[PDB]
């Protein structure tokens, strides 16, 4: 009765956290893969 | 006997508190078990 609330309030925070969790991470990793692919194909065209 | 009387009035009131007694216990242990699983599993799971 006391404890099942708690968990139910415990699950939703946890939900906010993992969203912005992934809203750092496509910002780095589309930086990260932007420079690789900009280094890739200036080369080649030489 | 002037003391029989005495005796009988003894054994009836301990029969009750007994009684009494048994079921404080129970609500005692259920808080504490109870805290104690709560806190085991919420850190488990996190």
């Amino acid at each position: 009765d006391p404890a099942k609330a708690a968990f139910d309030s415990l699950q939703a925070s946890a939900t906010e956290m993992i969203g912005y969790a992934w809203a750092m991470v496509v910002v780095i990793v589309g930086a990260t893969i932007g420079i690789k692919l900009f280094k890739k194909f200036t080369s080649k065209a030489s």
